[PDB]
């Protein structure tokens, strides 16, 4: 009858006419090369490289079996043309699936995501659901691993096909899906393995994940506030880096300047001179008051307003990731500036009390002489006074109202850098900077002429009253180019011009 010949190709086997009227032969290979794409499948998705195609191929094998399975089921045996006619709105999709296959290959993600680019190019069509039923399939792996930094946090990779491979601790090399969520994903993860050490609608994925990623960084910055005290150490180090404790640097920065090169430089003295500074502090001995290496960075020779010093924090383990190790070297910027301003107040305060013992003696040169230091005086407790209140009060206002884990490194990258904008440290304005050097340059000559040289210190103030005039002027300029500026002019000019 011939039935039993052409059922028995879509199997596989060879026949007396299929090996390895008149036109029947031409309607034959209507039907014949239909088969000659299913075994060209068992040929290519016969194994159990990359785990990611074996799920995938075991996908196929779940289709070919159904396939197998209609074949077989319904004719014994029916006329010659309704085979041909069967099997047309079939056999089409079995050569389709030819053009998705090789009969090179992708692998890893670059497979899950060119199948995925596979539906939305034909999804009205029939093709949705065979399609799906392998990407629903072909991903079932590819969740474990994402399993796996969402709930116990151990990274199980074999050949690679994930897309993330494996002191600063945090060289897991990162770099379709929405992006949404993906980088979020690479930090949900690095979070519990540092705890570990102390229409195509997207849903039925994020949904179940992204209710855990929530509880996992809020019970990630809990863990640090009331555990560590991560509010601490900010409004500790702020009582020593930036000298917001009297009675500390005018206790350290005293006692430095009692000495002024080979001396005032070794370990015995300056290594020292920090533990019977913390004594007179009336604030600290605490486990955070240690750790105030107080090291050098150069080694001068031998007037100036320059003494290179520094004054460098500690921390431990689970807290040297968040504040980094490059935040603390710019407080050492911030700081030698701070230190270099109480070198004024001590200097000008010597002078004022130099001259009290010089106290019978009162005449025009004396009386003259004196109202130079209140002109100079009131200078720099100005300057002071603005420092004292953008470096210590307003810009902590921020950063304190703003905390209450990625933040975390930015809003502390924002604190400081906002500390060193304010503090007229920056390059930008630079040249505001630069003429400061020379107010300071003069009030230390001033010092060091503590009435057998007047006229040579009455030269000296009238350049003093020069380049403060000149200072009103290049900060003014500087206006109609920063509203941190701003409040010096309100500081420096009042009731005058």
């Amino acid at each position: 009858e011939l039935v039993k010949d052409v059922l028995n190709v879509l199997i596989g086997v060879v026949s007396a006419t299929f090996s390895l009227p008149e036109s029947i032969s031409s309607l034959l290979s209507e039907v014949a090369e239909y088969g000659t794409c299913y075994t060209r499948l068992s040929h290519f998705s016969l194994q159990p490289k990359g785990l990611v195609f074996q799920a995938f191929t075991s996908g196929l094998r779940r289709y070919l079996q159904y396939y197998r399975a209609c074949v077989l089921s319904t004719p014994p045996t029916l006329s010659l043309l309704t085979i041909g006619f069967l099997f047309k709105k079939l056999g089409r999709q079995l050569r389709y699936l030819a053009e998705l296959c090789g009969v090179a290959f992708p692998t890893g993600v670059k497979l899950l995501s060119y199948l995925y680019q596979e539906a939305l190019h034909n999804c009205s069509n029939e093709h949705y659901p065979v399609l799906l039923s392998l990407l629903k399939t072909s991903c079932e792996p590819y969740t474990r691993f994402i399993h796996d930094w969402v709930y116990s946090g151990v990274f199980r990779d074999a050949y690679g096909e994930f897309m993330i491979q494996v002191k600063l601790y945090w060289t897991h090399g990162y770099v379709v899906f929405l992006k949404h969520i993906a980088h979020d994903i690479y930090v949900c993860g690095k979070t519990i393995n540092l705890l570990k050490l102390c229409v195509l609608m997207k849903r039925s994925i994020t949904a179940p994940l992204a209710a855990h990623i929530s509880l996992v960084n809020k019970a990630a910055v809990d863990y640090f506030f009331v555990e560590l005290h991560l509010e601490a150490h900010y409004e500790a180090l702020r009582h020593f880096l930036l000298m917001e404790d009297g009675e500390f640097a005018q206790s350290l920065s005293d006692l430095l300047f009692e000495k002024l090169p080979g001396e005032l430089l070794n370990p015995l003295v300056l290594n020292s001179v920090l533990s019977k500074a913390l004594q007179c502090s009336l604030h600290g001995d605490t486990p955070h008051a240690s750790n105030l290496s107080l090291a050098l960075k150069y080694l001068p020779e031998v007037p100036d307003v320059l003494s290179c010093l520094e004054l460098r924090y500690k921390v431990d383990w689970p807290l040297n990731i968040v504040i980094t190790e490059g935040c603390v070297s710019k407080y050492s910027g911030v700081f030698s500036f701070l230190l270099q301003l109480k070198l004024m107040m001590w200097a000008l305060k010597d002078v004022c009390f130099h001259l009290k013992r010089t106290a019978m003696a009162g005449s025009v040169q004396f009386r003259q002489l004196q109202l130079f230091k209140h002109e100079m005086q009131h200078f720099v407790k100005v300057i002071q006074g603005y420092i004292a209140n953008q470096i210590l009060h307003v810009t902590w206002c921020e950063f304190r109202a703003r905390l209450a884990l990625e933040e975390i490194q930015r809003a502390h990258a924002e604190y400081l850098h906002k500390a060193v904008f304010r503090g007229l440290l920056t390059e930008k304005a630079a040249p505001v900077m630069n003429v400061i050097h020379s107010i300071f340059s003069l009030v230390l000559k001033f010092r060091s002429q503590l009435h057998p040289n007047f006229a040579l210190m009455q030269q000296s103030y009238n350049t003093f009253k020069y380049y403060s005039h000149f200072l009103f002027k290049v900060v003014t300029k500087l206006v109609n180019r920063q509203p941190h500026l701003e409040d010096f002019l309100l500081r420096i000019n009042f009731n005058n011009y």
